[PDB]
């Protein structure tokens, strides 16, 4: 089943980039994998909420880099990675 636990494991390098402190490293590769588990409508919603939660979990989180993370790691996700956009209503 889909779960934030699996999603946050791939974010390990992103979590550091989100805080404007550690390099992206494999953040793009991790997210790239998630994208595939983030396009069947619900899989997508699970990732959005998990990521939103991930950003909210980070302490010195940079909202601009979070929202611009998928732009930095060019990926085909139809939602921005930020604790603000809702995903449950994404069709």
């Amino acid at each position: 089943a889909i779960t934030c636990g699996q999603v946050t494991s791939n974010l390990a390098p992103c979590l550091a980039y989100l805080r404007n402190t550690g390099p992206l490293g494999r953040c793009c590769g991790g997210v790239k994998a998630l994208v595939n588990s983030a396009r069947t409508t619900e899989d997508r919603q699970i990732a959005c909420t998990c990521l939103k939660s991930a950003a909210g979990a980070i302490s010195g989180i940079n909202l601009g880099k979070a929202a611009g993370l998928p732009s930095t790691c060019g990926v085909n996700i139809p939602y921005k990675i930020s604790p603000s956009t809702d995903c449950s209503k994404v069709q």
